[PDB]
């Protein structure tokens, strides 16, 4: 919300061409999916793609009910009881290299402004051997340590990905925010130690599936939610942008506080997310509210906020409602509710509507179901297929067909390799049907049994 126009600057090029090209499988499956609109003169839509992105951002809620603060500090207590309150600042070496059981910072990812305009990459700006930033990047990180984030400008552009036909026709393309490399480093310095612990322990207790692996953790999520009477599937509409600056304050004061073992600068970092400066062609603008994308912390933040928001909605809707009545499992905005009680999310939607957040009974078409179970719900575009004592992540047939129908030139084999591990859970007949078009034109792919056997190897 709250889009404030600033004086224009040098033109930072938003990409306006898709890298996605159709495979031999597109004509066979014919999915209701196409590359997202990136240009104003894209003939597939009447709309202006820049208008549709900028037409949003009306206004986030200035205030926020007291219940949000209570449930935030209550959720914090449970999180820090498990993980502990030793979430201190990591060094630049530890941020780049990552801790034990934590991936290092990706070298291929964009370094942000002004390095993208100058034509540099992440490995140009820093030395990963010695963790030595160049003098320009060193003083920018130094200024941020002195409570000054005025130099930080997010490189903003449209997301080159597949979208449903309705979104292509309406020019509703997702927005990619790329912060500077120093801002991305500092983020991992301030939140990395906590993240490493938060990532390694997904489940119902922590209320998160962040850092999970569907092949393995689906049995853990499945068996944990098996005993419960009902399981509800709830999705949010524009979850990222609906986060008010008040929600960022709550996280800084109640969750990521100095009492819970965090660096004093965490407050200032969270304010950079709350009030961010962006660049888009010659346009410069300031968005008050909403969580910018980019860097590894975005999913963790949304997950933490999701546990607070959904419970706050229940507290407002249902009186004498307890915290442990509902057990939550969520990956960012993708929310899953496990409980023995019967809950009506039609009344929760109306409650949360006043607070700014919008929920929908996904997928379907409106009207939340009162009765729902583990087999009904969809999480990360996967269902819970019980097979003996295990649970298999069965990905959607329409999703699988769409992923195979398009590709980026150069990395086809790498893509096909990763889709076999997804498609294996559908079954041999479906596996072969999905890859049949590729085999027809002389492209070898591993046998169903080879990849089936490999999945079972994880359990031995």
């Amino acid at each position: 919300g709250a889009l404030e126009r600033l004086p224009d600057g040098p033109r930072i090029h938003v990409p306006r061409k898709t890298a996605l090209r159709p495979t031999v499988a597109r004509q066979v499956f014919q999915p209701a999916f196409a590359p997202a609109v990136l240009s104003k003169f894209d003939p597939r839509t009447d709309a202006d793609v820049d208008e549709v992105a900028f037409s949003k951002h009306t206004s986030n809620q200035e205030t926020l009910p007291p219940v949000f603060r209570m449930v935030a500090r209550e959720y914090a207590n449970r999180v820090f009881a498990l993980l502990g309150r030793d979430n201190g600042r990591l060094s630049v070496k530890q941020a780049l290299d990552g801790l034990e059981g934590m991936d290092p910072m990706d070298k291929n990812t964009s370094p942000g402004l002004p390095y993208t305009t100058l034509g540099m990459r992440r490995t140009d700006v820093v030395d990963w051997e010695t963790a030595t930033l160049i003098p320009f990047a060193a003083e920018r990180l130094e200024k941020m340590n002195n409570k000054d984030f005025s130099d930080i400008v997010y490189q903003t552009f449209l997301k080159d990905e597949l979208r449903p036909i309705e979104k292509v026709q309406a020019a509703k393309t997702r927005i990619v925010d790329v912060p500077p490399f120093e801002h991305c480093i500092l983020g991992r310095q301030l939140l990395g130690k906590f993240a490493s612990k938060f990532q390694t322990q997904p489940g119902l207790e922590l209320g998160s599936a962040i850092g999970c692996d569907p092949d393995v953790h689906w049995t853990a999520f499945g068996v944990a939610m098996q005993g419960f009477e009902r399981v509800y599937d709830v999705d949010y509409s524009n979850f990222d942008s609906t986060h008010s600056v008040a929600m960022f304050r709550l996280l800084a004061e109640e969750f990521f506080s100095e009492e819970n073992g965090f660096d004093p600068l965490v407050k200032d970092y969270l304010e950079s997310l709350a009030i961010s400066k962006h660049a888009y062609e010659e346009k410069r603008y300031l968005i008050t509210g909403g969580l910018p994308s980019g860097c590894a912390a975005t999913s963790m933040l949304n997950t933490i906020m999701n546990n607070i928001i959904i419970r706050a909605g229940l507290y407002l809707t249902y009186k004498n409602f307890e915290f442990d009545d509902v057990k939550v499992l969520s990956y960012g905005d993708d929310l899953l509710v496990a409980t023995n009680y019967q809950l009506n999310f039609d009344r929760v939607r109306t409650s949360l509507a006043k607070t700014g957040y919008k929920i929908t009974p996904a997928n379907k078409t409106s009207t939340f179901p009162l009765e729902s179970t583990l087999e009904d719900v969809v999480f990360l575009k996967r269902k819970f297929k019980k097979e003996g004592p295990l649970y298999r992540p069965v990905m959607n047939r329409e999703a699988l067909e769409a992923m195979l129908s398009y590709y980026r030139p150069g990395t086809l084999s790498e893509k096909l390799t990763s889709i076999t591990m997804l498609a294996v859970h559908s079954g041999k007949q479906e596996y072969d049907r999905l890859f049949a078009p590729f085999r027809e034109v002389g492209v070898i792919v591993p046998t169903f049994e080879s990849v089936e056997y490999r999945w079972r190897s994880l359990f031995w």
